[PDB]
């Protein structure tokens, strides 16, 4: 919509990397995120297709290989990382409507985004166990009978789409990293 | 749309936690509400499944097991706490056209808001029986004949985001305690 | 888009009812017609099922049943309603371009509102016969042979609709009617 | 989107009734067509049913007896309709760049949509044999063999939304003859 | 969007015929493609059948009568002839930032768009052979088996618009031609 | 959206060349892709047809033939060639908030410009073997048993916009030369 004067007035009140290299890494993120991977993932369970006759096999083995899928984790991560950037906002705004302090809080919140990024990263790995999408998946949860071949749809282009958006992350992570260090020496 | 204006006008004439906690906090759930967990209830009723060959079992197997759909209740849920912070920009707009009766009017609004809230997370208890979405759905509404094994779609992926809604209205719940403590001991 | 402006402009040239809560239970109306009651009546003919071989059964039965959708109403209502209020906006515009001649124009636009929320409650009344929605209809008009069963979509959470679409229509009518009796005892 | 500025610059430089009433009616055609009318036609040919085996017999008999589709035909008498009201404003807006001249403009202007409006009302009836749609068609164009039931979907509904356009355009005539009136007597 | 102002500022610099007839006949063409004929060609391919058991018959005989679709042929076209009016505005504005040379970009510019409309009529003309479209289509390309039957969608309504759009378009080439000859008699 | 204001900014601060061709040929590319490509590419996956009884053999031969879809390997590409161009927009603002500089992040600035599009140029040309599509694909990948026979969907409209789109990035390669050019010769 009317985007551009949001990040706008939060393009200033940041330090060198802070006003250009992080914002431009986010809006990346974003738009890879909407313009392209959306439509990837779009047909991930019309697509399922398992070798059996077993009513609801393919209903239980689609759920127990994707808990949740990966588009809705990193619109999770969007909005967990881009939360402290807007309370510090409203928080100048407030102050100046009526050093440390926005110090403490500048510094802060820088903190929590390593944290989120890591997080999310981890949780990308444990529970997909890797970045890489497979074809087939071997699924015995009841009610399906011994097991059951199922294919996956897609399975390549996900895995470009993946290895993107970890890419991207594992960056803005340093970048964050060197921007703590930056006011660490400087005391 | 225009939102950006919208919630400009509501942010002033509030505390610190009402300004800057609440107004994050519900911003927060509208875009999980529909930039995510929209497209995770799309296909509820396309892809439940019955083991059956009788004819409407579907539809009524379904309908009874879920008599309102998650998103449409938090839908409603969000306008019905929406609107006493719109009424009171209204009223204060009537009477600045042309402290005691303010007063009023405010710690009645947040008192409006604890009440809805609460209302809504005992309807999501009751009406589903605890916050966990199961695999297997066993009826014996007519016509289904004796009882039929029917199967949820992603039941994992919408307990995430149930948790999820669950866990910001108790904190907004508490929030709001808070603040009417806070005019609570002012007197 | 913006409808912030238009309201806003109608927003003023009230009375305390007629500025306040008219125009909160009115985009309230179409806050729940737009963001949840839309998508409940999508597969409406689609999940349609009758119990029948026959070609063409489904689709006059469909047809018998429901001769217009519960959400055709109420945009029909919704428009009929707010045009009056829209009137007077271009003609004091018009007049204020280039008390008795603006008072009759308002107590009319008034009387009008009570006319069409009264006449389309009724027809919700008679046409469907009563508030709540059926599991199963029976149906017999050619060339269903014999009497044929057809089961409903989703016949709970309509009915949770219709009570509620109703019980804010009746509220509206009674706030109608009082701001015309503070007008009226005025003299 | 904006459209607000557009016909508040159309409203300006007209008569009493050209202000008022010709652009409310306008209006409230355009509404009719675009948030309530554009999904009863939505699946026009997807739920037309044949009783036969005949491959390609559906395609023929579809467009046999709807050449054209009525909201097609509606959304072309609006395009017409609002040309010249739109002609003027440029063509005014260009002689104010840089009485008989402006009169003899918006005199013919007026005289077209008198035109249009008549000859679509006239296409209407002769290319659907009324105003009542049918439940039933029988075709025999080929390939069809011998004579097939087609089965229409929603035929009430849509009858209903017909004799609301056409009345609405029907009183349009009138309001536009009678402006031509009062300029006629006038000389 | 806000396409008011872009054209608005495209609106001034050009002569009597400029100015109205061609700016007004522009937007004419695009309204038709977006709010009517882009859905008329929605089900090309989805309602395309053939009488055949042949698997990927049906692919090969679409992609053989249709190798372009008419809607982006039009799309394409619209493209064209805008851009070289576009041009103009930048190397104006350009010009100005910081009587001959405005004059041959002026009278190249219009000489362009009467190419563009030309070339664009021919290749309707040769690729679909005359500007009426036929209910049945044989088609014999592997892995056709001898010739198959192939029916069309919606024949009759493709033809309405075809002749509509072309219609328009040849009256375009005729007011650019004027324009020219104004110019050059002028000398 | 509201495009033009972006874009706006970006128009100024350039050369001839940079300031008219480039913008107008990149606009041109984000054209051709939302109003026309991505409608082609719809139904890649749903009327891909194979000729066999094997489950599972359809999702493993679109996913080995289509590793990743032209729009969204267009998409990617634009994003990346967007970038340079939107760096140098903050860190102006950046540097002008508080001629060697802006010199080399302006020549740096469309070095990589060509660096992109070079890549993904080659990318198209190595993945997909030119820039034709086929009709017929052989596919042996497990499960498919020895060889079978897949059939694309549209492959001929397919090749226009692949045509198309090369033929524009093999332009903007050219302009990008020669600006460089000129600086260089400048010293």
């Amino acid at each position: 919509g009317t985007l551009q004067t949001i990040l706008g007035g939060v393009n200033k009140h940041s330090t060198s990397i802070g006003k250009i290299w992080l914002t431009v890494l986010f809006i990346f993120r974003i738009m890879i995120l909407v313009v392209a991977a959306k439509e990837v993932w779009g047909d991930e369970q019309a697509d399922f297709v398992c070798n059996t006759l077993q009513p609801g096999c393919k209903n239980v083995c689609y759920d127990h290989y994707f808990p949740i899928s990966h588009i809705r984790l990193w619109a999770l991560q969007l909005i967990f990382v881009s939360t402290p950037a807007l309370l510090v906002a409203m928080h100048v705004a407030y102050r100046r409507h009526e050093e440390g302090s926005l110090w403490w809080t500048y510094t802060s919140s820088i903190f929590f985004r390593v944290i989120f990024e890591a997080a999310f990263m981890y949780v990308f790995y444990v529970m997909y166990d890797g970045f890489s999408m497979q074809r087939l998946v071997k699924c015995n949860a009841w009610p399906c009978p011994n097991t059951v071949d199922c294919f996956v749809s897609r399975p390549t282009e996900k895995t470009v789409f993946t290895v993107f958006m970890i890419a991207v992350s594992g960056i803005c992570i340093l970048l964050n990293v060197t921007e703590l260090c930056y006011l660490l020496i400087r005391y």
